[PDB]
DNA sequence: CCGACGCCGCATCAGC
DNA sequence: GCTGATGCGG
DNA sequence: GTCGG
């Protein structure tokens, strides 16, 4: 892209931001300046000309000015080299190790795929599972393969029971050609907010063994993994979530976890001027002094569109 | 100057 | 044994 | 690190 020099310079360091100083509100400001810039539709000139983005200020401005006129950043460069630091930021490509998990292990160190390997026993459930696919993990999936999933879990959800309701959200929702997982929404008539259902679904995709791991099961989230029958060489194992929600807010979860983000926090915006509060869960009037009435009755995504006056947006269109 | 910056379900630790 | 804190993912 | 009350 038009500044990618600068915009992955921005994300390395938010990586040792968030897996090295534990700064995750340094993370995210770098990765707000990286995603500005990458919609910048110039190429940039001077740190002067960034900074009069949103998200870019006096220090970022600096480093840009060093890299363009030398082509690195010292900072950088060095803590690329250092090997206690750019083996805690590796070690958190696991799924389940995070900065805590990572530092343990290269204190003691264990500082590699290897060194994991070989001890097995200082790790936890999830992060053996990590290690297990790390390299299938990172591969994102292609459309034409999320269309394949989406009929294994649709077909065994009602085949569980056919008044399950199932959504699968995320990009893949809006239409993306490739998606990094699998998110599904589940909801059933019996499950309100106010009146098992997730387990017999879990059970019958692991009995037609399409799921193949589990990260994290409870009542209402399962965290695991799948995987495509193979015809041929076997398909990547995959990320999947399930989400049971109570069917008066199912609606509400299925707009959130469609997105986009961006998307999100305009409709939640325009609902505010409006005098209304949108969540992940529900739809309230506010009152003149601010004070959130409540729940509004929601059958469908439209019913919330309709709420805040918006025309109806089909999934496609919510990248902004 | 100085606090916000998203929040919650699940696994697991720290502590009683 | 239970309760609450922390880590983690997203 | 950046923004803004
Ligand atoms: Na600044």
């Amino acid at each position: 892209t038009l500044n990618g020099g600068i915009t992955d310079m921005l994300t390395e360091l938010a990586n040792f931001e968030k897996n090295v100083s534990q700064a995750i509100h340094k993370y995210n400001a770098y990765r707000k300046a990286a995603s500005v810039i990458a919609k910048y539709p110039h190429k940039i000139k001077s740190g002067a000309e960034a900074k009069k983005l949103p998200g870019v200020g006096t220090k970022i401005a600096e480093k840009i000015d060093e890299f363009l006129a030398t082509g690195k950043l010292r900072k950088l460069e060095k803590i690329r080299q250092d090997d206690t630091s750019s083996s805690i930021n590796f070690l958190t490509r696991v799924s389940g190790i995070g900065p805590s998990a990572a530092r343990k292990f290269v204190d003691e160190g264990i500082k590699t795929l290897e060194d994991l390997r070989k001890n097995e026993d200082k790790l936890n459930h999830h992060q053996r599972i990590g290690l297990k696919y790390f390299g299938d993990f990172e591969k994102r999936i292609p459309r034409e393969e999320m269309l394949q999933m989406q009929d294994i879990v649709l077909n065994e959800v009602k085949k569980v029971d056919s008044e399950y309701i199932a959504t699968v959200c995320g990009s893949f929702r809006r239409g993306a050609e490739s998606s990094g997982d699998m998110d599904v929404l589940l909801t059933h008539p019996s499950f309100t907010s106010e009146s098992k259902l997730l387990h017999q679904v879990v059970e019958q995709l692991q009995k037609v063994h399409f799921i193949t791991d589990t990260l994290s099961k409870g009542e209402t989230k399962f965290m695991g993994v799948c995987q495509l029958p193979s015809k041929e060489k076997e398909y990547p194992h995959r990320r999947i979530d399930i989400r049971l929600i109570p069917k008066d807010q199912y609606y509400c979860g299925v707009l959130y976890f469609t997105g986009s983000d961006i998307f999100n926090k305009n409709m939640r915006a325009h609902a505010l001027e409006k005098g209304f509060t949108i969540n992940e869960y529900t739809i309230r009037p506010l009152g003149v002094t601010g004070v959130a009435g409540e729940p509004l009755p929601v059958d469908s995504e439209k019913d919330i569109f309709d709420y805040i006056q918006w025309k109806y947006r089909e999934p496609k269109d919510r990248s902004e």
